[PDB]
């Protein structure tokens, strides 16, 4: 039946799976304890100034007041009281027992400045709950590569293969892979680059290197006169230095931040004269992925144990005698 | 006249259309309930405490208190009126017949705390009605292909073509199709493949397969040598197993979100010898775009039966002889 | 001197210039009147139910209390009254003169459930400003094309030629342009292609149609044995039913939006044998780019006359004779 | 050892490194006192109006009111306890000594108004501080070209060559470079292009011009017969007055805002016979970059002096003869 219904559904089901602009990252609590200690500082702040403005208005020794006095803000009895008239104003909370009057302009201007600054700082509050939240580091890798990479007969061509899937039902739009032999070399001219980076190729002057990713894909190179590894036999594999780099690049369906997977495999980790367990099975009406067979490779002692080099050698050989 | 005005802009109309990460998908409303819980435990739990210190200060049994004793918080004569207070310093409405005052340290320093609490709280509430607000699921799909595919002959080429066409007036920039043969197949070495996806050539290597959408396109798969359709004949459509992908990428011009529109067509599902129904008609001083006839068909009798690969040998025996 | 800086920066100056997710857009202001009337829907609703509450528990006759007799909400003597508690409690402005009392339960529940809806309330008014805050309509266009392309002669080739430049000093990302011929046609096999989009080629399969845009461009099409263009002469030109699209796209350096740039050229928008007058000059220490010769152009009389099909057929009857 | 862990991870380690949608950047802090001055020309507005209800109504000579006369807003006996109320209102401090009444309905509407206008003041705040929060200008570049350019030999061929890093271990998704000999010239037929850009190229056709980039890499041109610098020899160097363009594009791994990083180098400033000091050492179990070395460079003497154009020429007379 169908792998893709004709709304692009897909058909398949998976199965047995295991300056400050550092400050959006700032902290993990601590940014937290940050605020509230940006509380506390304004709010002990404007106590203060609120006692001072009471001490010398002389309010502390009539604080209710009376037919002739009246205080700048009501019921401050000391810095206690400052401290409480002060939360109460920026919080907004005001329960009203110590209260503002309109004698002391002062105050009154005071009060004013406090709401604005108030407002302001947890209105900054939300900004930095809003960095914090979504800006995030470390997304789960929703990809992967087989644990090894093989070497087998594919058509007639001796290749490179590793599998790649994803472990998400969700796609990957514009998805591409490349892949680099790397390992130390000298020049022609003597000269010595540490590691080089080699392109080893998996289709890109066709664009076969773009791929439509849906159940776990094997990917092919094709060892050539072109290729890095044409030279290397079997044998070559148990000796050599080399080590080699995959990507798979795209961008995840609903975020579209493009993502770049990565994993390597080591001359030793290259198992030669292998394949792949099949990983997908047709049951009736619909498609499965068996992830437990992702990694999961066999022999296939058939396969020829020498270079690609030597083995298209050999066939001129068998042509011209 | 014009397809496109000087600015850019387009001369068709349409006409006749039909961790915690996981917490900003976390819930429909559900997160609603979370959140009036979150509330509901912070108030309960801080109005306990209140009423274990005004238990303890014997405030009970004189909440309004006299002239020789102060409660920590006044007016609060049991849990329901703790409850009451509490309430109203986190909301900070604070009506203020329950009222703090200087007595009790510790009660300054739990409103204190209440406040920031408070105020964490719900920030953490504008942040998720954030995450919940703009990341969605479930995005209109904007694009469409035409139910079928057809094979016919364009310009003395064979060729499979399907159509495909923005339901909305908005632009799709850097837009590109793809197309796979997909089907089970057995290497030349015995491989099994259970199901593989064999690239169908829409014209990538010249970049033919980059598209400006506007108005509804057919899109132009030559079948050639080079084509897993080659050997295919109209009867041989009647008796295959394979299905076809195809693929629309690009990036809604006002999102920047990379889109990727999917469909299939069946060996079943392609009509040999027919053409689409033209969609785009020419009124006077502007270009209509009839949608009714999208998907709608008519048979070509003088198109060819056989399949491309013996259209093309024949070509050469009706040249030798 | 340096046209690019050391760092990157450029050393031009400019001159001479003249469901609910359709929510978000939802409105101009007509969302500002939808909250102001969530909050009256709400504010009206909770008042009922505390005037119905208050009404049944006969506060009404008493809204005072006395020693015997404890009221729901204090001071609520009608509808009126009934209203403004509401409103306080939501608001959390509570002046607290009406006043919650620890006798009904239901009372003091429903102003917990009113503390709730209301918090919810606006924290969706934060979000409701959020998207109509940034998710923009109407970009203003950084990009520009000339009026009118040219039809010339540059190093041996006939060419057709179009400028291109950006507005803003922002650089463009990734930058790419694209042309294609528009018009009518009929296929070899007798069928109708309303309007046929066919692709003119700015040096895609080179990768020439990637571009650094920083003084303004112009963009070069090689009319050849391959071109569209290739058998028409400047007769031709005052005749022919043909338009050109242009495109550029890429991306704002600060948006990463990708951004798709339209016009278009009529036949008879095409000067031929035309030349651009030079945009930028070189001062002393720095360039100058003066933006009102743009548009401007002048006559190449030496600028052949004839289709570049038989510019190069000519050649030969020299060659061969 | 490994240079890419098996799940991604890099085993490198650096060393020795130094309308109104311009208000989003509308201003520094200058919206901080915008934003203030919202709020306080709100604040007298309906002060005012509340004064002049209380002064119609007859409130100011009886302010607390009696047994016969009810006040609208209670306690307002000047324009500096109406301005208090006002804000009290608006901030929902709402002491309580400022209180509204149940007799003027205008008043009340006021109250309502009140409400609304300084919810959706605040709302539009926190917006204010979204878009000034989050829509930066001034990142820090994270990419790196080596001050100069070098021309040498690398296997057998004759190379423009530079370097480029990242000081961030961060990686960058699809990357690639591009160059561009910039420099004016006159066409064949005589015109004038004060600045042309020409492509340099780093392997765009195969390519090779895409990268993986985690320790620093030298970039190579190979000049040869399509290159504009094919006829340059040293001496040639020391006279030129060309300029190279050299950009790196691709996309921050964390932001998926594609970057742009830019630099030149001026014929002056290509050391021509020399070569790049290496940046990346092994240590046993790791990788480590000492990025002093990074612009560092050093003759290499058995450097022809002469132009790869001429390198090729005498080739062929130490083959002829
Ligand atoms: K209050
Ligand atoms: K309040
Ligand atoms: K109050
Ligand atoms: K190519
Ligand atoms: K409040």
């Amino acid at each position: 039946n169908r792998f893709v219904k004709k709304n692009g559904q897909c058909n398949v089901e998976f199965t047995n799976m295991d300056m400050f602009t550092t400050c959006v990252d700032i902290r993990w609590r601590y940014m937290l304890l940050l605020f509230s200690l940006a509380f506390l500082v304004s709010w002990l702040l404007f106590g203060l100034i609120f006692w001072l403005i009471a001490l010398i208005h002389g309010d502390l020794e009539n604080p209710g007041g009376d037919d002739t006095f009246k205080p700048c803000v009501l019921q401050v009895n000391g810095f206690v009281a400052a401290f409480l008239f002060s939360i109460e104003t920026q919080t907004t909370i005001g329960y009203g027992f110590r209260c503002v009057t309109e004698e002391c302009p002062l105050a009154v201007f005071m009060v004013v400045v406090q709401s604005i600054v108030g407002c302001i700082i947890d209105s900054f509050m939300i900004g930095a709950i809003m960095a914090k939240m979504a800006r995030p580091k470390k997304r789960a890798q929703t990809l992967l590569f087989s644990h090894n990479a093989v070497v087998a007969m594919r058509d007639g061509k001796l290749c490179l293969m590793w599998r790649v899937g994803n472990l998400r039902k969700s796609h990957l739009v514009e998805a591409h892979v490349r892949a680099q032999l790397i390992k130390p070399r000298i020049t022609e001219e003597g000269e010595y680059i540490p590691l080089d980076q080699i392109d080893i190729d998996v289709g890109f002057d066709k664009g076969l290197d773009r791929i439509f990713l849906v159940s776990p894909i094997t990917i092919l190179h094709e060892i050539n006169e072109d290729s890095p590894l044409f030279g290397i036999s079997r044998q070559d594999l148990e000796t050599d230095d080399f080590e080699i780099v995959v990507i798979l690049e795209g961008m995840v369906e609903a975020t579209a931040m493009t993502t770049q997977a990565r994993s390597s495999y080591l001359a030793s980790e290259i198992l030669w004269g292998h394949r792949f367990e099949p990983v997908l099975f047709e049951e009736k009406n619909q498609y499965k992925v068996d992830y437990s067979h992702f990694h999961k490779t066999y022999e296939v002692p058939s396969t020829p144990r020498c270079s690609a080099k030597d083995l298209v050698e050999n066939k001129f050989l068998l042509s011209n005698s």
